[PDB]
């Protein structure tokens, strides 16, 4: 892949070496783009072993129509209790600061898909998909204004419209703020995957990836270690294959579809001969 | 400006000549962006006498939380009955096919600006500007999942963003289809405003204007006059001023400053020594 190497560098140049909310400063640039083409390789660019098993369980669950933590331990760690997870130092303050208490979230991404308003919104849009499919209209909103007041933490990734070319199905998100050095590695593969899971239902070739960027930002946390990711040339990219589906699988009604997807537990996606590189640590929570 | 002529060109070498809904041919991209610097001029686009103000009556409409379409007739025209208006062949059959009458149109993106579930998101997302500039949330979407079942034509323009830079104001859009031909001349117009008037509140210096296109396409139909408006350099653009409101205003409350904005008719936005360019016919409704 050639594009994400770019990005980074062009926020640099952008200027804005600035203050923003729980302060301290960012170099950030607001309104990027930037496309993917899934049909020359799985795009999720490693280096630190990605902890990609979690990002696939976040998926499945927000899948799920799920907004309690625990049913997230239960899809990653076979175990209700035991193994943390992504949500839980967020829920531990921001969902507990609220009062929710022993597995809530909120009103999370979760129910905004499967249920905003009553729309279940996953299910319809694989059949606009399945039977308009050179339609427009097959977004699926998860900014709910009149909700965000129950939620731990208001989607970063809101938005994302679906386009489907002779035989392939395109993605798009919009992200409201990202943070490049740990957050939009995570996203590059929870969408590259749901374009994936969304054309073996609608049996297309999953086509290009493209995602829109609202703030883009670097944290000015020693970036030292964050700049070694420049001049590299990636070669050989990873494989891409979902198992454990019943061959019956792509003629299946689309509410039968999503059954058998949330009965995959994450050992069933995996990636051939996916380049290493070796994992150094330090995160900020978002 | 430059890079509108650029994205024109680029659309015909995108390989997708194809069928689409109410079928007939199309050349089009899924996934555009541009960025304008408002800084550097007004960037709406002339070449067939823009109908502007009609334009600029859609703007205020839209923010009054309307949608009826007379009151649209009053803005523009001073008159609830005479004369004719954007929405009306739109009324006419999508919306009286609904059951509506004289009037109504259904939860149009007026409503939803005013009325999302009850969040009047135009008021509140400038007070976010006036209060927590650096904010990441200061968001409008206009798509309402669960009320899409009664409007007349869903929302093209759907979703947008503000950023705050060290003194700027800016704002992007995300489209869901988009008409370069006669579409996005219109639109580019519509939220340069958007962001002089917010500016203008929060009295911040518009900064840049940035979109975000899902399926930008361009109709089948005899391009040889679209073709025209390449290789030209624009040279004297557009400067942009806003009259009738009062000298208090930079200080007025945000809920008593849209109430002197919704006052001005179209004939208090004006352009000096604007571009000429001669207009020619030719249209199909979106």
């Amino acid at each position: 892949m050639k594009q994400y190497q770019d990005l980074i560098k062009d926020i640099f140049e952008n200027g804005y070496e600035t203050d923003d909310r729980t302060g301290t400063g960012t170099i950030a640039l607001f309104g990027s783009k930037l496309r993917w083409d899934l049909t020359k390789g799985f795009p999720a660019v490693t280096t630190k072993k990605l902890a990609w098993k979690a990002c696939i369980a976040e998926l499945i669950w927000f899948l799920s129509g799920s907004t309690n933590v625990n049913d997230l331990r239960l899809i990653q760690h076979d175990s209700l209790i035991q193994g943390k997870t992504v949500w839980d130092e967020n829920y531990e303050n921001q969902a507990k600061d609220l009062g929710y208490h022993s597995g809530e979230l909120g009103p999370i991404y979760g129910k905004q898909w499967r249920d905003f308003g009553g729309v279940d919104q996953i299910i319809e849009v694989i059949d606009r998909i399945k039977k308009l499919p050179n339609d427009r209209r097959q977004i699926v909103s998860a900014w709910n204004p009149a909700e965000l007041k129950y939620m731990a933490l208001p989607p970063c990734h809101m938005f994302y419209q679906f386009n489907v070319r002779n035989g392939y199905l395109d993605l798009q998100w919009y992200q409201r703020s990202v943070d490049v050095f740990l957050g939009l590695p995570f996203n590059i593969a929870s969408y590259a995957t749901l374009v994936h899971i969304v054309a073996k239902m609608c049996n297309l070739i999953p086509g290009d990836l493209i995602f829109s960027g609202g703030n883009t930002h670097i944290y000015m946390n020693h970036v030292e270690q964050c700049k070694e990711i420049l001049r590299r040339e990636p070669k050989e990219l990873c494989e891409l294959v979902i198992s454990g589906l019943p061959y019956k699988f792509r003629y299946l009604s689309t509410k039968e579809q999503l059954k058998y997807v949330l009965k995959l537990r994450p050992k069933d996606f995996v990636l051939n001969n996916y380049v290493s590189h070796p994992p150094i640590k330090g995160k900020m929570a978002v």
